[PDB]
């Protein structure tokens, strides 16, 4: 599995996920009422987000682009 790890106007950076990591993720991390921080990459499991966070996972190449 290959996942996107960063994206902008320049394009995307991708990573061939390590062994056992067969999901891509997108995560919104609550920082404060007016701020969320965004990450995306490879994962082994799709953890349940704690309150105020959102985590979405998928299992096909570059699905988190």
């Amino acid at each position: 599995l290959t996942c996107v790890t960063s994206k902008s106007i320049f394009g995307i950076t991708t990573e061939n996920c390590p062994d056992g990591q067969n999901l891509c993720f997108k995560r919104w991390q609550y920082i404060s009422p007016r701020m969320y921080d965004f990450t995306r990459g490879c994962a082994a499991t799709c953890p349940k987000a704690e309150y105020r966070d959102v985590i979405n996972c998928c299992g096909t190449d570059k699905c988190n682009k």
